[PDB]
């Protein structure tokens, strides 16, 4: 299964933070 990349980097930078696929799952990270 995918991770939901799109959707991901979008509601983490609703929280000001970087949308991160960890491989089927997200993450909400600093910018690198």
């Amino acid at each position: 299964a995918f991770c939901n990349l799109r959707r991901c980097e979008l509601s983490c930078r609703s929280l000001g933070l970087l949308g991160k696929c960890i491989g089927e799952e997200c993450k909400c990270v600093p910018y690198n």
